[PDB]
């Protein structure tokens, strides 16, 4: 396998076997032919950059029914506000600044660009959810973002100050096109800003259920660091993130044009001291990988035993790679529930679990509920406190099995 940054050998750590794709829900009366792919990650041996073994083509995943709706969490619609006004406060505050998204989806972070006036262009090629954002008033494009149509943006609308990408980065096995983009697109001294799920944290909950069809890349800081000179950018600020289980967001910007924040040597210090990216590390990783999956099913199949009913929270993209890794089907978990209408009343993916309304999940509550959605647990939890004085209890599997 050859690494899509720097084109080195990819050393493989982790096998999660046949996957299904994550986010295609199907109807419970549809045929049981689902396409499938081997789900595997290893690290490059050149530049460090961990990434998956098999790409999934782009348009199996991004189309017009792709599902996921950002807007669904109030956190990340806080998060999203308070990054777009953190840019139109410093780096879009020219005459006639320009910022693009990659990746827009809903509109969650462009809306208060818009709000704000300040020209920009969502790229978003999943159509349904663009069209979400185009009823909001934001400018989308019902496109990839690579090398040619960010040519195209340029030609008509010349250098955007900012290009910001949050959970899209990583799902782009052709980053290398993606930055030849960028920098066809990019002011001269404008900035790259993108926030992906981080390796480090991936690493210390063992959050296995990042890794999926979507997710190309897990980076680190040493890995985009390297990705980053190579195509002549550098990396000159990391800011680490709560949000989906622990990111980073990183700042590109032309190579010398900004001086690096000393958080980047801090972080690069950390990572290469904790040894974060050493095959050794990574193994390591993929061993407490499956004492999870041991675990989790122990805990399901005791739970089952015992009379005691379970549902899922949370019809999460990760889920796929839990349920179809560990082999749970709605045997183990009869139902999961979900914000998103277009899940509802459909399948689990491989595992075909029964999807359903949150606002289904109610009295009389199940004995457990499995959280998928564990990234979402504050937000969830505070909205389901009547569950917990039920008596209901939370089965979680990041960092550890354990129930609360
Ligand atoms: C907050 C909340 C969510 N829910 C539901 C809504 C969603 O279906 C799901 C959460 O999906 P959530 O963890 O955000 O992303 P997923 O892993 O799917 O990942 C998807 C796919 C993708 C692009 N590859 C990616 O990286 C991220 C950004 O999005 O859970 C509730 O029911 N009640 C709630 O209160
Ligand atoms: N090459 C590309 N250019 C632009 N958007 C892309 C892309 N490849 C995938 N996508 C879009 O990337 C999005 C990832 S979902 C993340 C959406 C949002 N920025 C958030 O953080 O919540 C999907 O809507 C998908 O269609
Ligand atoms: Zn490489």
């Amino acid at each position: 396998t050859a690494c899509r940054v720097c084109g080195g050998g990819v050393q493989e750590f982790l096998d999660l076997g046949r996957q299904p794709l994550s986010d295609r829900f199907r109807k419970p009366d549809e045929l049981d032919d689902e396409f499938t792919y081997r789900l595997a990650v290893g690290r490059c041996d050149s530049c460090e950059m961990v990434q998956l073994t098999e790409e999934v083509p782009r348009d199996l995943m991004f189309h017009e029914v792709f599902p996921y709706h950002s807007s669904g969490s109030s956190v990340m619609r806080e998060h999203f506000a308070m990054l777009a006004r953190d840019f139109l406060a410093t780096e879009l505050t020219g005459p006639d600044p320009f910022i693009v998204e990659i990746g827009c989806n809903d509109g969650i972070m462009l809306r208060t660009i818009q709000e704000a006036g300040v020209r920009h262009l969502g790229f978003e090629p999943s159509s349904g959810v663009a069209a979400k954002a185009r009823e909001k008033g934001i400018r989308v494009r019902t496109d990839f973002f690579e090398k040619a149509t960010a040519d195209d943006v340029r030609r008509t609308e010349g250098p955007a100050n900012v290009i910001y990408a949050a959970n899209t980065l990583c799902h782009i096995p052709y980053v290398q096109s993606v930055l030849e983009g960028v920098d066809a697109l990019l002011a001269p001294d404008g900035v790259f800003v993108f926030e992906d799920p981080y390796l480090g944290d991936i690493v210390a909950k063992t959050s296995f259920d990042q890794i999926y069809d979507e997710h190309f890349f897990l980076f680190s800081a040493t890995s985009v660091q390297g990705m980053a000179q190579r195509c002549g950018f550098e990396l000159v600020d990391v800011q680490r993130l709560p949000v989906h289980g622990g990111e980073v967001r990183y700042t590109l910007a032309r190579q010398g044009s900004r001086t690096p924040s000393a958080a980047v040597a801090q972080l690069l210090a950390a990572e290469r001291e904790q040894e974060l990216s050493d095959m050794a590390t990574l193994r390591a990783f993929a061993g407490n990988v499956v004492k999870i999956r041991d675990e989790l099913t122990a805990l399901l199949h005791r739970l089952r035993a015992e009379g005691r009913s379970v549902v899922g929270y949370g019809a999460t993209a990760k889920s796929a790679t839990v349920t179809n890794f560990c082999g749970i089907g709605p045997d183990l978990v009869h139902s999961v529930y979900d914000t998103t209408p277009d899940k509802q009343n459909r399948l689990t993916p491989g595992a075909h679990i029964p999807v359903r309304p949150a606002s289904a999940f109610s009295d009389p509550y199940p004995d457990y509920a499995l959280l998928f959605a564990w990234n979402h647990a504050e937000e969830i939890m505070a909205k389901e406190q009547e569950f917990h004085q039920a008596g209901g209890r939370w089965i979680l599997y990041v960092p550890e099995v354990h129930i609360r």
